């Protein structure tokens, strides 16, 4: 029997937001105790500075400009899925649920989908057997005419909306919501174990602006809000991983914790993390953005407390989950995710790219020790004086801009083992430069000639679509009459 | 007997240097190792945002103020002991390895003094039994003109000079002395074990710039030649420990690991360190400026891989010492640093305060969470014209200023759990700044009221007392002659 495969995928959790990577507080002996148990990477990516495409890049091995994670409406735009977008995860895509049960796994996913809200794009017509959670954010209260609260999901209906069914209270920050996701993991976990092979994605989101926690982890933490919503997840994490040794199924376990991109600076210092020494965070691509911490647990199996410089990708555990299964990647496309198993079980190293994509824009690429920026974008001057800083607190000459900056010409590179915080670029005259300039841009340019992207999915929206009447709405009489509109252009950044 | 001190006393090693303490490359194997068998404290200060001073605090367990390790030449100024200094540490003073003395303790400096160069400032005249180092540090080279190399002692007399009898070069990086200062701990405590307990002050200086290591360690690290030399230091204390195993006197020793200031900056990326998620670094009252890296080891008594958030000082390995041999700070003075054995064996907290000084000027204070500065300063606007920057990459409105700010009626308070890097300050409206305020400015008060300062001995510079001929250079042919000049005013 192929081993059962646990993913823990974090909303906006920084690298710096554990107790392990360096975390003062230390608020984390859970996902501590993880990494002493098993395998922790320092130098491990996740695939867009936010939610949607990194969560796209995840569960197809893939770039979001291959599946079609991205918008063209500007250059270097961040985009997602919120309520009004038109499209979504298309079906030419391969998600992993779906090529798992080729092995006879049954998947459930627990928490935020964020692949499309509409029928077509439902996490069960895309491999999971199971589901729930919300297509969505869980931003609100709304007034139900402007916009429709958000729904939460069991399987193929709605079971009721966020700040209705689904109380987020946004004075005090409580909300059960953790606790019944990690009900929903356990659950699943008692059905499968010693029946069928399982693959669990535990995609929980309470560290996500606005933050919450249940009633007993209110307070608790030095870190504010922010760190009580930590200190619950990490709980719970402890005792999902409590049960699978409890159940003597832990050996045939593979558990991954990450995050889907870096802590959102705009929310700190109350409501967001941190990123230990990297520049910036969520919506850039510097280190702060995309850097997340990654832990590997697999008893008997992963040698504990090791540390791994593999450059790590989220796309990798979409072919790692493969190669655990006996099942190879698609052979039709470009499968951007590595297999890890070498560098898991043998402590191989394998000199791979990290590509820093911002909507349809390359922006940084690193390989080895360097990193070299051939774009770079904080935030616009007009949103940066609106109160909108994505590196509050930091400001590096030349590096940490306002204006899209074009260096393709001349790529501000950085020695990430020198200068992790990308404050020193090097001397466009060193002969280091040099060498790493012609190492970095021959292996960009030819992913670059090997690449024909896909359509953009995140262009169009539409006032229509949000979630008035999700399929179960009607038996509930939670129905609410759409708006009359059409589909236009999406405004992204505003 | 009593229990063997060794207390390795880093310099310019920030809080983001280590592997356990979040460095990303996790290159202190050696170190990490440490902090499994011993005590981390993610909250342990320096007494000043520089070398001398925290090192006089360290000794005397008194903060500079106290001690004389202080400027009045202006206010909020960084002094030291450079070469010309005329002053250092008084007599009237009473270091650590003197006091230990009574319980029959041998103690060895090895590596940078930094309380005096002069005759009446050596080690030997201050407690300790040996020394292999240097009063000074090892910048140079110099031509023995204008200034004289700095010089290395054993014991009472030099037995030379850096970039003569001690190389370093620059160039590549490449110097011994590391390794001279690990065999000097291995032997001394070959031959104190079983006989006498120890005190060993290990106090190395191969991450202060200019940096270097011995070959073997050169183009090792992937942080340059900054982490070549913590890669030696790291490598050399794991020996260290080793050598206390092998001895079986590990269970009777115990260890202290920490720095005397925040990481240099201005040196960074190839010279200088690592502050983690810290605002600035050395030179400033800020967190990267004096919070340091902290582990304690005692097999037996500390227990293994646990974490203390006790606010600690540098102040307090003083009095600490001084609990483990069983004896009692003196009594006719005011003393800052706390016995500690309590949280190392205990796992209690004591709620105390850590002043924050730079020169003649309480810059912050922080109790429990909260920390409140009373005035800013990174370095003058002239200063950083000129290409000196503090704070490399940063910068916090209204907090990290280029004047010297006062704050004194209305401190910007900073809540350290939620706000490590000193990025949001409270709303001088709320109820927590309220709170914090009152905490915090009546246990300053207490502080003020009780303390008259000591007369300040880094006022005073003199070209003619530099290390022209240090004790031992006659028979060595190794004396300089002098220029004429006169005793004046410090440039700080
Ligand atoms: C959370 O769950 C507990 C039961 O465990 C219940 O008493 C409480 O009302 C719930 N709170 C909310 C806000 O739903
Ligand atoms: C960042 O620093 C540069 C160079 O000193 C300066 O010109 C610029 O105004 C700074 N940017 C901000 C937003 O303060
Ligand atoms: C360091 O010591 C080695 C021998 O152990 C010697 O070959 C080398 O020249 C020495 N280097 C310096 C700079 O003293
Ligand atoms: C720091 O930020 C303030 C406020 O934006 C600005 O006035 C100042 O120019 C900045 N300093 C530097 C060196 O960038
Ligand atoms: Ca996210
Ligand atoms: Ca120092």
């Amino acid at each position: 029997q192929p081993p059962n495969i646990l993913l823990l995928l974090m909303d906006d959790m920084g690298w710096g937001d554990l107790g392990v990577y360096g975390e003062p507080s230390r608020e984390t002996p859970n996902l501590d105790r993880m990494a002493a148990e098993g395998l922790l990477f320092p130098n491990f990516y996740s695939a867009n500075p936010l939610a949607s495409p990194s969560r796209a890049a995840l569960l197809t091995g893939r770039l979001p400009i291959r599946n079609g994670f991205y918008t063209t409406n500007a250059h270097a735009r961040n985009a997602y899925t919120p309520q009004e977008i038109v499209g979504g995860i298309p079906d030419s895509e391969q998600l992993l649920p779906e090529l798992l049960k080729k092995a006879g796994y049954v998947s459930k996913i627990v928490g935020k989908w964020h692949l499309g809200h509409r029928p077509q794009f439902h996490p069960l017509k895309h491999g999971f057997d199971e589901w729930f959670g919300s297509p969505n954010c869980h931003f609100g209260p709304y007034d139900n005419k402007a916009r429709p609260n958000i729904p939460v999901y069991r399987d193929w209906e709605m079971v009721g909306r966020y700040y209705e069914e689904f109380p987020i209270n946004l004075k005090t920050g409580e909300a059960n919501l953790t606790q019944i996701y990690l009900q929903e993991a356990l659950d699943f976990i008692k059905r499968q174990a010693r029946h069928h092979p399982f693959f669990l994605y535990w995609a929980v989101d309470a560290t996500h602006a606005p933050v919450y926690a249940s009633k007993p982890f209110l307070g608790t933490s030095q870190r504010g809000r922010y760190g009580d919503a930590v200190r619950e997840i990490d709980d719970s994490i402890g005792k999902i991983l409590e049960l699978l040794q409890d159940l003597h199924v832990a050996d045939n376990t593979f558990v991954f914790f990450t995050s889907d991109n870096g802590a959102a600076l705009i929310s700190a210092p109350e409501q967001g993390g941190s990123n230990g020494p990297f520049l910036c965070g969520k919506q850039t691509t510097f280190e702060g953005g995309m850097r997340e911490p990654a832990l590997a647990w697999w008893p008997g199996h992963v040698t504990a407390g090791q540390v791994s410089h593999q450059l790590g990708s989220i796309m990798d555990l979409f072919t790692t989950s493969l190669a655990l299964a006996g099942l190879t990647p698609p052979s039709d496309r470009a499968i951007d995710g590595l297999n890890l198993l070498p560098t898991l079980l043998q402590g191989r190293l394998m000199d791979r790219p990290i590509f820093y994509y911002r909507g349809d824009t390359l922006m940084a690429a690193t390989l080895g020790q360097h990193k070299a920026h051939f774009w770079t974008w904080t935030n616009s001057w007009e949103n940066f004086r609106q109160g909108i800083d994505f590196c509050p607190g930091q400001n590096v000459s030349g590096v940490t801009t306002h204006n899209l900056e074009d260096h393709t010409k001349l790529p501000l590179i950085f020695h990430l083992g020198r200068d992790p915080g990308e404050r020193f670029p090097l001397s466009f005259a060193s002969a280091e430069y040099q060498e790493a300039l012609s190492r970095i841009t021959s292996v960009v340019q030819q992913h670059q000639e090997a690449l024909v992207p896909a359509q953009p999915q995140l262009n169009v929206c539409n006032w229509a679509v949000m979630n008035w009447a999700p399929p179960g709405c009607e038996k509930l009489g939670k129905c609410l009459t759409p708006p009359e509109s059409i589909p236009k252009k999406c405004l992204w950044s505003h």
